């Protein structure tokens, strides 16, 4: 009997063969391999079924961006966003090194392109033996050191011989056999492209795909190793179908144009042509501003580089060209329609939370348990889980290590919580009182625990001053070092103007005075906790619950409070709401030090202001709709990042339709509270009845579109 046609076993305890010391790891890649097609698809993959059955399985395994082979290949091994390992794009310009990228190009083989750690390089360190077949970054050399086993690759090699190839190492002396494998198909991303992906060509390719990992079961059977080796069978992205009625040509905006380039794709890049002579000096805002809200219904979006999402973390590269393109779902962008490869062709590289963008994964073996179903998860994940699995220390890497816990049986890694760095100080009452110049027309305990229940946001930041200023309807992290709150947190329930009062507790800057503030400069300012709340609630009047803010931006944040947030309260039975400023100008998606904060602040109206670049918000509920924010079993977060700007060009406000475009920003700036975190050095939940393993499950989450 076959492997496949066996039944599920429970592998609690690791069987090994003689010679063989702890299971070895093989990495199972099959390109192009999108999400629903295992989800639809199910009854006519017998082996992949078996596989999903009786491991840990995924619905949806989030990617990165853009949604390409090699930035992502690269990202699972190394652990890292495409921004800081180096491979942005599988066609790709470095200004610094005057060189083009390209698959099919001997700048490829260059190790001054790959940056970060791989997997194989950090088990050669520890001295762990990899083979490694057809993986991107196995042919070249980094950081002097190559795979143990490894073959420069040839897209012309049949698959039926690289499992074989993998199957003849497994069987080489106890010395010179790797303990780390990786394996890579180009299929069905080949067959998705040329056909599309719902089409006879991938589902005779996802039967192929399929048969061919029955025959590395069958061969791990013959070889006594079924039941001792940790398979992952992953995939880089997805795969949508691509239309010639849904694409953007450039050169309708802006002529038959010979001073740009134009890396075609649905997430495009510009960049000038005299380069790198005016690749700085060719101002990107001009053209930017020029392509902003031509259509009525626009399918594309001009974004400067620290201008998009923070989801995407997508800035902090020399290679990211400092103009790009968001796409909406089904289409791409060109310069002319002859750069383009084809049109009406099955495409991929769409915003990593799109839902045929999403990936495979299964995890099968005895390290992984059986017929677990579990939550979505980012690939940067993965690399952590390798290197519990191969007994390696990880390099520094983007995954929240320990997050993926709940895959393993017996988990190697126990995560613990991030220190406080911040010097936490109390403000008592000190200076009375100055005259703030506005116009208003006519125990201890019990309190605290009601406005921020899941406990409060421990200050990372080394080494911060910051007190914490309590009031009857929310607690606030005042910033010593920054005269202005970092974090106010609140609870508001299902059913529950030119004026403001001192805060005797805080020193006075003369921005806190209304008499700063003139109706003519697009500059005010607004409350993180909306004074809206319980008559009116006035602390939320205090001088410490103000933020430098545009008038632009107090459009979408009263509407986010008037509108959305009550509504939010009668869906989830009440919310609690953590919000801040976050200035992260170096936009490296990190909070800025003391040094560059000094840089970047600007002074208006003759008194120095620091401005926020952006604004954070966490919405906090229960996941059982009988409980309160006061007494949830398990927690329901949802992050926002907004972006603050001084106009609403973004958004393309003309038309005037307020409650729709606001919304629509909401939901493209979502964030995992994880990025809030990393964005703000705060830490969310610490008191949390949950384990840690499980808060980095819950901080590091975002929802599927559409
Ligand atoms: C995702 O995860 C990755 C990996 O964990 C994160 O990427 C890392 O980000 C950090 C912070 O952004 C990086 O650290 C910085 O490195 C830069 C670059 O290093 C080089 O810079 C200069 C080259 O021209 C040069 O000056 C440096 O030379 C030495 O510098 C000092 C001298 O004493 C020494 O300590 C170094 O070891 C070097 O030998 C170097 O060649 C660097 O500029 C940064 O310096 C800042 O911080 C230091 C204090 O640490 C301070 O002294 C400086 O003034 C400056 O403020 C800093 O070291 C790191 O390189 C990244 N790692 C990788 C592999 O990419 C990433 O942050 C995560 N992303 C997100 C979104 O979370
Ligand atoms: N190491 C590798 C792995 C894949 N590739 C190529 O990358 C292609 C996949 O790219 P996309 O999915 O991004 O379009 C494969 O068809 C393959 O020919 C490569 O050139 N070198
Ligand atoms: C950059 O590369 C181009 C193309 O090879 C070359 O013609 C040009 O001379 C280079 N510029 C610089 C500054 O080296
Ligand atoms: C690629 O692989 C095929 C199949 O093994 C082989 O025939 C061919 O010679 C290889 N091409 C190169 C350039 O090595
Ligand atoms: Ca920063
Ligand atoms: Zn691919
Ligand atoms: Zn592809």
């Amino acid at each position: 009997k076959s492997w496949v046609e066996e039944t599920c076993e429970s592998i609690d305890t690791p069987e090994c063969p003689a010679e063989f010391e702890s299971p070895p790891t093989l990495l199972f890649s099959l390109d192009g391999f999108r999400a629903e097609y295992l989800h639809t698809w199910g009854g006519l993959l017998p082996v992949i079924s078996k596989l999903k059955n009786c491991g840990t399985y995924t619905k949806n395994m989030r990617p990165m961006y853009p949604t390409k082979t090699f930035p992502n290949h690269y990202s699972i091994v190394t652990g890292l966003y495409p921004e800081s390992h180096g491979i942005i794009d599988n066609k790709m310009y470095d200004p610094k090194m005057n060189a083009s990228f390209s698959l099919k190009s001997k700048e490829k083989f260059n190790p001054l392109w790959y940056k970060g750690q791989p997997i194989w390089v950090t088990a050669n360190h520890q001295e762990v033996k990899s083979g490694t077949y057809f993986w991107p970054g196995s042919d070249v050399e980094i950081d002097g050191i190559l795979p143990d086993i490894y073959k420069v690759y040839n897209g012309s090699v049949p698959f039926e011989e690289r499992i074989l190839a993998v199957l003849e190492w497994l069987q080489l002396p106890s010395h010179e056999r790797p303990h780390f494998y990786t394996l890579y198909l180009e299929e069905p991303d080949s067959s998705g492209h040329s056909h599309g992906p719902v089409s006879s060509e991938v589902i005779k390719a996802l039967q192929k795909v399929d048969r061919l990992v029955g025959m590395l079961m069958d061969g791990l059977k013959d070889l006594g190793l079924d039941k001792c080796l940790n398979l992952i069978l992953i995939s880089d992205h997805g795969m949508e179908q691509g239309s010639c009625k849904k694409y953007v040509y450039l050169n309708k905006y802006l002529g038959d144009v010979n001073n740009v380039k134009v890396v075609y794709g649905p997430a495009a890049r510009l960049r000038p042509t005299d380069v790198p002579e005016t690749y700085y000096s060719f101002n990107y805002e001009a053209l930017a501003k020029n392509l902003s809200c031509r259509e009525p219904n626009q399918h594309f979006r001009p974004y400067l580089k620290p201008f998009l999402p923070k989801r995407l973390h997508f800035a902090k590269s020399d290679r990211i060209e400092p103009l790009t393109f968001y796409l909406d779902p089904q289409w791409q962008l060109a310069l002319n329609p002859s750069e383009r490869k084809y049109c009406g062709s099955g495409f991929h590289g769409s915003d990593n939370l799109f839902s045929n963008m999403q990936a495979l994964f299964i995890g099968y073996g005895p390290a992984f348990k059986h017929g677990a179903e579990v939550d979505s998860f980012e690939n940067i994940e993965v690399y952590n889980l390798m290197c519990d699995l191969l007994g390696l220390i990880p390099a520094p890497n983007n995954g929240s290590h320990g997050s993926l816990n709940h895959l393993l049986k017996k988990p190697i890694y126990n995560p613990s919580h991030p220190k406080e760095e911040g010097f936490l100080s109390q403000c008592p009452i000190k200076s009375t009182s100055n005259d703030l110049g506005c116009t208003c027309d006519p125990e201890d305990d019990d309190i605290y625990h009601m406005t921020v229940p899941y406990g409060r946001p421990r200050i990372l930041l080394k080494q911060h001053r910051v007190c914490l200023l309590q009031q009857q309807q929310f607690l606030t992290g005042y910033s010593l070092d920054l005269l202005m709150p970092l974090w106010a947190s609140y609870t508001f329930l299902s059913n529950d103007s030119n004026c403001l009062y001192q805060d005797l507790r805080i020193p006075l800057s003369p921005v806190h005075k209304c008499s700063y503030y003139k109706s003519n400069s697009k500059l005010s300012y607004g409350f993180l906790t909306p004074p809206r709340l319980n008559h009116i609630y006035s602390e939320a009047l205090l001088t410490s619950n103000i933020v430098p803010m545009y008038q632009s931006f107090q459009v979408i944040w009263h509407y986010l409070h008037d509108t959305l947030l009550q509504r939010y309260a009668h869906e989830r039975n009440g919310i609690n709401v953590v919000s801040g400023p976050v200035f992260d100008f170096d936009y490296d998606g990190r909070y800025d030090s003391l040094e560059i904060l000094k840089q970047n602040s600007r002074v208006i109206r003759s008194q120095e202001i620091l401005i926020p670049t952006h604004f954070f918000i966490v919405l906090t509920s229960c996941k059982q709709l009988s409980e309160t924010p006061l007494e949830c079993s398990a927690l329901e977060s949802s992050a926002y990042i907004l972006p603050h700007r001084p106009d609403n060009i973004e958004s393309c406000t003309h038309g005037k339709r307020e409650s729709s475009w606001v919304e629509e920003l909401l939901t493209l700036h979502r964030a995992r509270v994880t990025d809030v975190e990393l964005i703000t050095g705060l830490s969310f939940y610490q008191d949390r009845q949950e384990s840690v393993s499980e808060l980095l499950r819950l901080k590091t989450h975002l929802p599927i579109f559409s």
